[PDB]
């Protein structure tokens, strides 16, 4: 991989493995979202963050401070298959004080077509107290000489998916999956549950049917609370229509909330 | 990817992905067990084996025959760091009617050093009835020129730690870990759950001291039977032992009905 002439987004290829697929043969939505967050820490490193932390700027190191997910949207027209090579553009825009977003473009590298685009949310959090916080004006201005200055978005669309507000699935839900806990493999290198996990735990309650007659063409998550490793985790589902779902991910006991969202999905 | 001068053997470089690893920033042994996987299925293919099935012969697809892992042994030196290169060697030899063994060397491709090593036994089995068979001379001639016709042993020594006999843990277990449910992410392009997974399922009942402690070296896993998607699993652990030694047994819940058993080695760091 590498970042483009201009310094101001990152390129990777990728050969989709024999273990990243489902029974179509076809990638999962959690090979791309792994992929994803792959090429988002490439780009961090080739641009001087070092491996400590992801993308933190010298002040936010001396001030404890880390960049964590508030939403992810991702959109797949096509899947790509078992052998085939995947290039994913990648690039990070500020958002004023509200905090930074980061885009990505999928590509066939045989066609050069898109084949599915993603958007994320990242906020300033105390990575001791777990405090949000808005940027302070001396943090991002270390960092906005790696964004484009102009707007630059996957998701132009002014009315689209990937902004709109998601509400609480009301009990009782329709479908469940009930006692879900991480293992060693869920947990990234900092101990902590990687996000790509309540992606598959959210897609647990829905029934196995609609996984074998549709695909997944749109999903929007909500990240308000991590999952620590001993916390154990119910998935609820409800159709609220194309397939529709409302989604909410709660821990299994006192039922605080960790995610909602929303998936779409279309007939093969 | 590709195949040796001979086609007898075939090499693939990987890069460490970020998620791949875990808090020593190093590859976890689940990441290398996946590489394995993938770098044989990439010599099936290479050598003409179709992707409907793993290696199946053509007289193994018409008979409705499957390769099923019987034991996995993997020994590692040194575990790749998060954006190092390392380079996989790979190849399969006949064991008779018994079946076929599949073995890996594994080596940093910046140094050439060998950082580890794993050898598997793989059996026939009827894709229908799951009944085991020993392999018939109508296929064992069909994948033959595939193998190099003398040994090639990962693991030569005398009597090495991928042939000891394992033996059955004994209640009470040491330590455990009750509950484990596959998900999707667990389970294989035919909707099977992964060999990978019952490796994680393994080390989960490991307590998280003994693992920020010390490195796996060694990890010998018998497979008996099969979890289905809507199996719950028990995995259960009991030190037998510088170096720390364990006993392995997953079983599942409903009835305590053996699907692995198995040992890990492991020193300080
Ligand atoms: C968190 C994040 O992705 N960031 C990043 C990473 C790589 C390259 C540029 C940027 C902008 C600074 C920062 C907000
Ligand atoms: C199961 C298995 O790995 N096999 C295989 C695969 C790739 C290349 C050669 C071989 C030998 C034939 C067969 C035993």
């Amino acid at each position: 991989g590498s970042l483009t002439e201009d310094g101001l987004s990152y390129k990777e290829k990728f050969v989709v493995r024999s273990y990243e697929v489902g029974s179509n043969k076809t990638a999962t939505v959690e090979t791309i979202a792994n992929l994803l967050q792959e090429v988002g820490c490439n780009h961090a490193q080739s641009v001087g963050f070092s491996t400590d932390g992801f993308a933190t700027t010298t002040t936010m190191r001396k001030l404890h401070l880390i960049w964590v997910t508030a939403r992810m949207h991702i959109e797949i027209y096509k899947y790509p298959a078992w052998g085939d090579v995947v290039e994913i553009e990648t690039w990070c825009q500020s958002e004023g004080r509200i905090g930074t977003r980061r885009d990505w473009i999928l590509k066939d590298s045989v066609t050069g077509e898109v084949t599915g685009r993603a958007t994320s949310k990242w906020v300033m959090m105390n990575q001791d107290t777990r405090r949000l916080q808005k940027v302070s004006d001396d943090v991002r201005d270390e960092y906005l000489v790696f964004c484009p200055q102009e707007p630059r978005l996957a998701f132009p669309e002014e009315n689209n998916r990937s902004l709109k507000k998601i509400p609480k699935l009301e009990d009782p839900a329709q479908y469940s999956m009930i006692g879900l806990k991480p293992r060693r493999a869920d947990l990234d290198m900092n101990q902590h549950v990687n996000n790509v996990t309540y992606i598959g735990w959210v897609l647990e309650s829905i029934p196995q049917e609609i996984v074998d007659t549709h695909e997944l063409q749109v999903i929007t998550l909500d990240y308000r609370r991590e999952c620590q490793q001993d916390d154990v985790v119910d998935s609820l589902t409800t159709t609220t229509s194309d397939s529709q779902f409302l989604h909410l991910l709660r821990l299994s006991g006192d039922g605080q909330e960790i995610n909602r969202g929303t998936t779409l999905w279309r007939k093969k």
